[PDB]
């Protein structure tokens, strides 16, 4: 399949992105507790359900949240000022809650089965969100960092395996502050900084110029 995008809603971020996040990879967000991560995964799981004329694939969604920090009525707003019709636009997106790290693994290989059957279909999985990716490793294993990363490289190979096998951007958010961060070290596809700036703006660079952008009522915009 060729390389699709997904525009984030900024024109800005997407200029840094290239046009916006890539199917067949990994983009993984990183920055402090507020710095707007869930955001930018909400305002992504509105925008891949546009047409490509306006930067979406007319795509599905699947969403994996570890901090039960998904709205429902967040996307109803996103969408509703982004010109779809917000009961449309919720029941595209596939909603799971990972109670551990073991389970969030388990929820990827079951991720699989509902992108084999919406594959051939108008509106097939084209996004899969995990937020917080890192956040039950990270407490789970407290004191125990090689078997986190061999749990963690596992994972992040399962959710690549997908990206490139079923044409499917995946987007990760990973809290990282005041000395925390092996970020995801190498694995993602693309690693995007995210930090709060004055005034609210928020402020993007790529890991490996500078996006910035305001939330808003239509998600993330200029
Ligand atoms: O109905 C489902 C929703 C999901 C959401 C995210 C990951 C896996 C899921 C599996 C489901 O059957």
């Amino acid at each position: 399949a060729t390389i699709g995008r997904i525009s984030t809603g900024s024109k800005s971020l997407d200029k840094l992105l290239g046009g916006g996040i890539e199917t067949q990879a990994i983009t993984e967000v990183f920055g402090e507790f507020g710095s707007g991560k869930t955001q930018l995964a909400h305002t992504l799981a509105v925008m891949v359900q546009l047409p490509p004329e306006e930067g979406g694939l007319n795509g599905s969604v699947m969403w994996i949240d570890t901090e039960n920090t998904f709205r429902p009525e967040r996307i109803r707003e996103i969408a509703q000022n982004r010109g779809l019709d917000p009961d449309e636009v919720l029941k595209h997106i596939a909603y799971a809650r990972a109670f551990n790290s073991n389970h969030q693994m388990l929820l990827v290989q079951q991720a699989e089965d509902m992108i084999k059957e919406l594959l051939n279909t108008d509106r097939p999985v084209k996004l899969l969100i995990v937020d917080s990716l890192t956040s039950h490793f990270r407490s789970e294993y407290i004191g125990a960092l090689a078997e986190r990363q061999q749990k963690l490289a596992k994972h992040l190979a399962d959710l690549h395996r997908l990206a490139n096998l079923y044409d499917i951007a995946v987007f990760v958010t990973n809290q990282v502050q005041a000395n925390g961060g092996h970020i995801l070290a190498h694995s993602a596809t693309l690693r995007v900084y995210l930090r709060k700036g004055k005034g609210g703006k928020r402020i993007a660079r790529l890991i490996d110029g500078e996006a910035v952008f305001s939330i808003t009522e239509k998600g993330i915009e200029d």
